[PDB]
């Protein structure tokens, strides 16, 4: 670090955050892309092929598995994304089970 930082073009926003719905299945062809670049800049992910999800609708994003994800992102990242989407998938602005 220490200055000299020229990372990629972050997503658009008022200050610095993402605006997407709870359920990932409702994510549009754009949302899936926004959330991607986000988790990357947030969890400092690398070696990820965002292009693979250039046209992957939220629906096709929640159906993807470790394998399908491994063909676009590294194993490490595959564990983060899957884990993250795991919760968002089981959450629709509703109450908690148990």
């Amino acid at each position: 670090g220490s200055s000299g930082s020229s990372g990629p073009p972050n997503m658009t926003t008022n200050e610095r955050r993402v605006i997407v719905p709870a359920d990932p299945t409702l994510w549009t062809q754009e949302h899936v892309r926004q959330w991607l670049e986000w988790a990357i800049k947030e969890y400092s992910l690398m070696e990820i092929d965002t292009s693979f999800f250039q046209n992957m609708d939220g629906k096709e994003l929640c159906k993807m598995n470790k394998e399908d994800f491994l063909r676009a992102t590294t194993l490490y990242n595959t564990e983060v994304l899957l884990s993250h989407l795991s919760y968002l998938r089981e959450s629709s602005s509703g109450p908690s089970s148990g």
